C-alpha cells in the first residue's frame, strides 16, 4: 500500500471508469458530472486491490491568486478510499504521493475539504484559511462565501499571511 | 520493444531531477535565441514535460500544463504547449514532430483542447498538423476582469478533442504573471 501515481492521459477507459466510480460510491453519490471533470487533467494517487482501485486522490494545476500573484497551485480533487477500506489509514498514503508531487512542481497545493477530512489534513500540516475567499469569474471577483472555512493550503516555497484574500481561478460547477 | 530512440519522453515537473530541470532550461532559453524570460520558464512547470534525450543530454523539449481558456462563459478543459524547442545542433529533421507526437497524445487522453500561442516561424508546422488558427479576438480574464489582448492576435492555435469551437469567437485565457498567451 503505497499509492501509485499515473496522469490522467495515460489511464485507459477501463480504469478511468473504475476510477470515477470508485470515487462516485466513496461520496454516497455527492459527486457531480462537474466534480468528476475536476479530478482530470493531472497526477492521480492510486492504489490497487486485486485489479480493483480501492483509494484515489487527484492533483491538478490551476492558479490561485494571493496578493495579487497568481500562483501556481497543485489543487486535490475527489480524495476518497473505499469505504470497505476505510480505517487503514489509506488515505496518508494517498497524501504522501499527492504531496511529494506538490513539493516537486507547485508553489502550494489547496483544496476544499469535507468537514470528516479536516483533523486529516490539518494533521500533516495543511493550513485553513482564515480570510475571505473569492473567484475570479469572467465578469470580476465574485466572494464565495459558501466555501468559506473549507479550504485548507500546504505552502511549499511561499510563507502565507492564511488571514489575506484568496481567489480561485474560473470553472464550472464548485469553483473551491 | 525496440530501443526507442529519439520517441519523446513524457515527465511530469515533479520527476525531473535538477540536473535534468537545468538542461531543460539552458537548452529552451538558447532555442530562443535567450528571449526566454523567468515568467516564461515558471509557464512550462506543473504539467507533463514531452523530452527526447540523445547521448544524456535534452535535445527537444515541449511541456503541456493545465489551465482553462474561456469560450461563450465556458471554463474549457487546456492542454497549454510551452517552450517546444528543438536544440539547433538538432533541427531539420523534424523531431517537432515526436515532441508534437507526445503533446498531441497527452490532449487526446486529458484535455478538452490543446492551444498554445506560436512564434511565427512555427506557425505552419502546427497548421499542418491540423492544428487550426484562432481567428477571433483574444483577451484575458484579469483581476480587474476581461481585457484584450491584442498582440497575442493570430498567434494562437487550438486542437479541440471531440469538442466544437466557432475559432472566429472571442478566447479568453486565465490569469498568470508575464505572457498571458
Ligand atoms: C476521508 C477518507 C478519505 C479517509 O480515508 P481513510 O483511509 O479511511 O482514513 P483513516 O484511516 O485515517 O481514517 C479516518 C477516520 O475515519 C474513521 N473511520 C475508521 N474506520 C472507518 C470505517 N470503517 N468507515 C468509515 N469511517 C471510518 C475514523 O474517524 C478515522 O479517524 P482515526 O484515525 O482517529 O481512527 C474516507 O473516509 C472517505 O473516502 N470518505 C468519503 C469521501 C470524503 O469525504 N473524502 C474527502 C474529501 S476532502
Ligand atoms: C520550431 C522548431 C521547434 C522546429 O523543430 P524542428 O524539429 O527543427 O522542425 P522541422 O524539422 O520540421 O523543421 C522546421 C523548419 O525549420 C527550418 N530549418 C531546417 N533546418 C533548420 C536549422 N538547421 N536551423 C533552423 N531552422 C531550420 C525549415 O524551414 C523547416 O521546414 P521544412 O521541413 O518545411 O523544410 C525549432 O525550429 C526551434 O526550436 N525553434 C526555436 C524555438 C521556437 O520558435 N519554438 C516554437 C515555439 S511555439
Ligand atoms: N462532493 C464532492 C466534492 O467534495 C469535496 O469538495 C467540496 C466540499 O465537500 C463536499 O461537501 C460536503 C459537505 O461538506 C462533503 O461531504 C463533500 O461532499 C464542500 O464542503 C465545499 N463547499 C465544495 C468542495 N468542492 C472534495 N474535496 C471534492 O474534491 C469533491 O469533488
Ligand atoms: N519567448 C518565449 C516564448 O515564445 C513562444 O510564445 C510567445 C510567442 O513567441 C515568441 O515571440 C517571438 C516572436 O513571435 C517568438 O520568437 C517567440 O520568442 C509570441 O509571439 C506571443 N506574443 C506570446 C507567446 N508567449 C512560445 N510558444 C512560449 O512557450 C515561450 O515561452
Ligand atoms: N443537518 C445535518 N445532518 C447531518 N449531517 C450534517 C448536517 N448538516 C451538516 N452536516 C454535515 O456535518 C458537516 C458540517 O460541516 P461544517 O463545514 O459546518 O463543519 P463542522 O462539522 O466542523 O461544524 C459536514 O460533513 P462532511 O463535510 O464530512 O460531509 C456536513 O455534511
Amino acid at each position: 500500500h503505497t499509492a501509485r501515481l499515473v496522469h490522467t492521459a495515460d489511464l485507459d477507459s477501463e480504469t478511468r471508469q473504475d476510477i470515477r466510480q470508485m470515487v462516485t460510491g466513496a461520496f454516497a453519490g455527492d459527486f457531480t458530472e462537474t466534480d468528476w471533470e475536476h479530478t482530470l487533467g493531472g497526477m492521480h494517487a492510486l492504489i490497487w486491490h486485486h485489479g480493483a482501485i480501492i483509494a484515489h486522490a487527484a492533483v491538478i494545476q490551476r492558479r490561485l491568486i494571493y496578493r495579487g500573484n497568481a500562483l501556481r497551485c497543485g489543487y486535490v480533487e475527489g480524495v476518497a478510499v473505499r469505504a470497505d477500506w476505510r480505517g487503514q489509514r489509506l488515505v496518508s498514503a494517498l497524501l504522501d504521493a499527492v504531496e511529494q508531487v506538490m513539493r516537486g512542481a507547485y508553489q502550494l497545493g489547496a483544496l476544499s475539504s469535507s468537514a470528516r477530512a479536516r483533523r486529516l489534513y490539518a494533521s500533516r500540516g495543511w493550513l485553513p484559511w482564515h480570510g475571505p475567499t473569492s473567484v475570479l469569474a469572467p465578469t470580476g471577483p465574485v466572494r464565495t462565501p459558501d466555501d468559506d472555512g473549507t479550504v485548507f493550503v500546504l505552502p511549499i516555497d511561499i510563507s502565507l499571511d492564511t488571514s489575506a484574500e484568496l481567489m480561485c481561478d474560473w470553472r464550472a460547477g464548485d469553483v473551491w
